[PDB]
């Protein structure tokens, strides 16, 4: 009944972590869904500034994650993905936060490679007419606020419900003494309304906004909008017939709306080599659509179900006059929309309760991708002069089947589950890699020509230990990726110019931890996650792999109240590419090492309010991450200075319940 602060997640189940993210954390998260999955091993995260980094699971990058958030799927709209799927979501506002690991689902869409991330707000049911409401406000050091809120009211055959959320904080500093570049401001607001008109069927209508800002000490320009607005329509029914037990229809619609700027959150780098005020605005709407069938008989799981989406990317950007200095904004233009994806797909998942002690699960899926190429012209050929877009108005599609099969497997003696796992998954080339890099394979004649779909091919297993005092599990991979898509940079006349190619790679790693109850309320856990991969094409390290990193807790309880410390050290990682990676990261050098240590603790005050609180990084410690990206220069930023982590920092926490 001890109140706690969340230093890392287990596996609860085989190739799942499942976490509720209301729950306070102990490094402390930027209201963004990357940092929320830093507790979950396996997870490394870009750093772009004080908030909105791109997660990296197993050192997989970018659109081989499946990020959810009810099932439907929110695209960022930036051409260097400085508004990541995750800059919209705020797990806080959500009551369940799950990964699947590898490449063994096929009911949550296509080509997910390396995971699958579902954030969902699970349905309110209601006994008679009531009302419960969650909140909690979060102060800490450099101007850290955030404030939440949930509130649903409803009876036996309805309810309306309402979460939002404001974050916001300044610039942070390091260990060693400067302000880094990194202030930011949220808020989200939802609405849903479902009716219920008897026990076997519910309907759901969803709508949300949200808007954000935030400075970036390695990228350069600043966030200046992340506009979002969603609709949602959900129909469940359960009990069909006696083997058909749920069907459940949903729509949704996401909407993404982006400034990217150089002088509302920073002034123009005079040196620099973009010194105009510029500001550059782009959209992505979004439309989907699933539709699924449970069937149970025997012992027989079967999921079979179709699935479509549609998006749209348009973009406009600031012109700078340099005689009359008259700057005209982006808005004032009309909109140039320059792609178009879709996808149509179906799958099915069977699983099988053969005896009490093994189980086994196969899924497959169809897709069907097509992207249209719009852009009438491109921005190369010179200081990137007009050129007509030999693709323009060229469509590609593919037809990729994806797959997996798992064994799990328990032991008589002990509580132990073994697992292994064989898949397979095809991946449709994002936006970024088909839109993004100014050039494509060697004598190509753009990315979107020639850039194959990206095979991986992925063997998984582990186990878990769940008795009594000890519990214990352990996660490994190797797999090979076939076509992975790959950045390199060059810089001649202009900027760092990326170039797009399709490479094998071979990966292994893997991830383990446990935990264990020394006395009644002494406890103690460590975690352990570890990449590696290699380009087979070129004898080459891959790229941007975070390095090994292990953590270690200690924790003491009394029923009312708890406290906690918090070991994290991780391993230099000597295995680079230097100039390549991703259309967020270079690679350049080899990091260091580092250790950092924090205090928590938590006490329940009462059945409705509970505190928690922390430092992060108590011996305020000068360390950067491997995978967080280089300093302006126009930020004092020396040759290849990666972005500083944060110092020591104070949070406190007071959550609610009525």
């Amino acid at each position: 009944l001890a109140p706690s602060v969340v230093t890392g997640v287990a596996q609860s189940s085989p190739l799942t972590i499942v976490t509720n993210p209301k729950e306070p954390r102990q490094p402390v998260p930027a209201s963004d869904g990357a940092d929320y999955l830093k507790t979950i091993p396996g997870f490394a995260v870009i750093r772009n500034g004080g908030s909105n980094g791109d997660p990296v699971l197993r050192g997989m990058f970018g659109s081989r994650l499946n990020i959810l958030t009810n099932g439907g799927m929110m695209l960022g709209a930036a051409p260097n993905r400085m508004d990541a799927p995750t800059s919209y979501i705020s797990p806080e506002t959500y009551d369940k936060l799950t990964v699947i690991k590898g490449p063994q689902t096929v009911l949550w869409g296509p080509g997910a490679s390396a995971g699958t991330i579902l954030f969902e707000r699970e349905p309110e049911r209601f006994g008679e007419l009531g009302s419960r409401v969650n909140a909690s406000l979060l102060a800490g050091s450099n101007g850290r606020f955030d404030k939440v809120l949930d509130a649903a009211a409803g009876n036996r055959l309805g309810y309306l419900r309402f979460t939002g959320n404001h974050a916001q904080s300044d610039d942070y500093e390091d260990g060693a003494g400067n302000t880094v570049p990194s202030r930011w401001k949220k808020w989200n607001g939802d609405v849903a309304v479902g009716w219920t008109p008897d026990e076997d069927t519910l309907i759901e209508l969803t709508a949300g906004k949200g808007d954000g800002e935030a400075r970036y000490a390695g990228r350069g320009m600043d966030g200046s909008q992340f506009k979002r607005e969603s609709l949602g329509l959900r129909f469940v029914k359960s009990n069909v017939s006696d083997v058909l037990e749920k069907v459940e229809a949903q729509v949704y619609y996401n909407y993404a709306d982006h400034i990217m700027d150089n002088f509302r959150l920073r002034t123009p780098d005079p040196s620099s080599m973009m010194p105009m005020p510029m500001a550059s605005q782009v959209d992505r709407r979004t439309l989907g659509g699933r539709l699924a069938a449970t069937w149970r008989w025997d012992d027989f799981k079967l999921v079979t179900g179709v699935d479509a989406m549609r998006n749209e990317h348009r973009a406009r950007g600031s012109k700078y006059d340099m005689m009359t200095d008259y700057y005209t904004d982006a808005d004032q233009f009309p909109w140039s929309k320059d792609a178009v994806f879709h996808n149509y797909g179906a799958f099915g998942e069977l699983t099988w309760f053969a005896a009490e002690r093994d189980r086994l699960i196969g899924g497959l899926r169809l897709d069907r991708a097509s992207v249209k190429d719009y852009r009438q012209t491109l921005k190369s050929g010179h200081m990137g002069h007009a050129m007509a877009n030999p693709t323009a108005n060229d469509t590609r599609a593919d037809t990729l089947p994806s797959g997996f099969v798992r064994y799990e497997h328990d032991l008589a003696d002990s509580p132990t589950t073994l697992y292994a796992g064989l898949g397979h998954a095809e991946r449709f080339p994002d936006y970024w890699e088909l839109f993004s890099p100014k050039r494509g394979p060697n004598g190509s004649v753009n990315a979107f020509d020639k850039i194959k779909p990206e095979k991986t091919t992925q063997l998984d297993f582990g186990l878990q230990y769940n008795g009594d005092k000890l519990q214990a599990w352990a996660s490994g991979y190797v797999g090979v990726v076939q076509d992975f898509i790959l950045f390199s940079y060059r810089e001649g006349m202009m900027g760092s110019s990326t170039q797009a190619t399709n490479v094998d790679a071979r990966i292994m790693g893997g991830e383990l931890g446990a935990s264990y109850q020394l006395t009644g309320n002494w406890k103690t856990d460590a975690s352990l996650a570890y990449a590696w991969g290699k380009n087979s094409s070129d004898d080459r390290a891959l790229p941007q792999i975070p390095p090994l990193e292990a953590r270690f807790g200690l924790t003491y309880e009394e029923g009312d109240w708890s406290a906690g410390s918090l070991w994290r050290v991780v391993a230099p990682q000597n295995r680079i590419a230097r100039d390549q990676g991703n259309v967020v990261g270079k690679d350049f050098d080899k990091s260091a090492g580092f250790g950092v240590f924090s205090l928590n603790g938590a006490y329940r005050v009462t059945r409705n309010v509970k505190l928690s609180a922390g430092v992060d990084n108590l011996f305020d410690k000068d360390y950067t991450e491997h995978l967080n990206k280089a300093g302006d220069a126009g930020f004092g930023f020396s040759a290849n200075e990666t972005v500083p982590e944060p110092g020591r920092t104070f949070w406190t926490k007071v959550d609610f319940s009525f």
